[PDB]
């Protein structure tokens, strides 16, 4: 396979120390995904550290990464401070039959950060700083020329710039598309998958805002909001918190009958373990009146009942079952939660 440079997964077998095109020194493997791998490398020409995404030596992953290159170059074309919430692609090249995208070096992802909290979550103040950046990021992607749906927003795809600051960036546009399809695919990671994608419905940019509401509650509490074992468990866990989706959604939904039954009077309820619908109030999950999650924020600065109420309000508007009325990034940024 590829003069011994590839394993039987079509991945490039990475050697620490290796020098490339008399330009890059491969330090180490910092990432793995469906696409291939990510390595830390030193650019002797630009006197800087970089991340090199080495794509699998297989036509489909190469074509996917060519779409990622296209979308990343489209975003870098834009003359706005908001494009600094997306990881910067410096250049790309074919090397030993692998497409290699060269990115700015970033730090830990938001899941690493939750692990350093021992899954007890970060302060409401640091949550707000991440939420602000993520809404500006979604505002930038919803720019009509771009109209980019990320489709795989999760803690693992949101990285810190550096370990000292609260600045973050979104990576991995390999699952992304531009609006102009109105088709269904099995997409998003299950814990962050929107009700419309579960229901087999067509999707737009609103699915990334669903993912963001789930991510933000997790960043504060330490745990996934909706940690489903499967799509049925996933919908069931969403319905525990948010209740039954509106009938006007379920009436259009190709997979409605996988999760719900339509009753004689035309109302919908869950199919034949779990708490009754709307029993697991976000009010209680966040500990609004009880010192936050597991009461660990009891008399802490910036964790007042009214702070939790503003947060709860933002998230419930991000977790709207209706993609039409789910809050859009601009209005999320005007929310009283960010008037600090
Ligand atoms: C593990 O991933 C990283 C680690 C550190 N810095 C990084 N800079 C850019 C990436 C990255 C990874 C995957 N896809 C994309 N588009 N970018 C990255």
């Amino acid at each position: 396979y590829n003069d011994g440079y590839d394993d039987d997964n079509y991945d490039y077998i990475v050697k620490n120390g290796e020098k490339w095109m008399d330009r890059y020194e491969i330090d180490s493997l910092i990432g793995k995904g469906s696409f291939g791998q990510v390595v830390k490398a030193y650019d002797r020409v630009e006197q800087e550290w970089v991340a090199i995404k080495i794509i699998k030596n297989k036509k489909a992953f190469l074509n996917q990464a060519q779409i990622e290159v296209r979308l990343l170059e489209l975003m870098n074309k834009h003359d706005t401070e908001m494009k600094y919430y997306i990881v910067h692609l410096k250049r790309h090249f074919m090397f030993r039959n692998h497409l290699c995208l060269v990115f700015e070096m970033l730090s830990y992802n938001l899941y690493d950060l939750l692990r350093n909290t021992n899954f007890r979550g970060v302060s409401l103040n640091l949550t707000r700083k991440f939420a602000q950046q993520m809404c500006t990021a979604l505002l930038f992607l919803a720019t009509p020329e771009l109209s980019i749906i990320h489709c795989d927003l999760k803690p693992e795809n949101i990285l810190l710039c550096n370990p000292k600051r609260s600045a973050i960036k979104i990576v991995d546009f390999g699952s992304s598309c531009q609006l102009g399809q109105r088709i269904y695919q099995y997409i998003q990671s299950r814990f962050y998958r929107s009700p419309e994608v579960l229901l087999g419905m067509p999707y737009d940019l609103a699915i990334d805002m669903w993912s963001l509401g789930c991510i933000l509650v997790e960043m504060h509490t330490g745990e996934p909001l909706f940690s489903g074992a499967n799509e049925v468990d996933q919908m069931n866990k969403i319905v525990e918190v948010l209740g039954i989706p509106p009938a006007h959604i379920l009436d259009q939904a190709p997979k409605a009958r996988k999760f719900f039954e339509k009753l004689p009077d035309g109302t919908w309820n869950l199919k034949k373990e779990y708490k009754p619908p709307g029993t697991r109030k976000l009010h209680n999950i966040l500990g609004v009146e009880t010192g936050g999650p597991g009461g660990r924020r009891a008399g802490e600065s910036g964790h007042t009942v009214a702070d939790y109420l503003k947060f709860k309000d933002l998230i419930l508007r991000m977790l709207d079952y209706d993609p039409k009325t789910r809050i859009q990034p601009y209005y999320a940024l005007q929310h009283s939660f960010f008037k600090k």
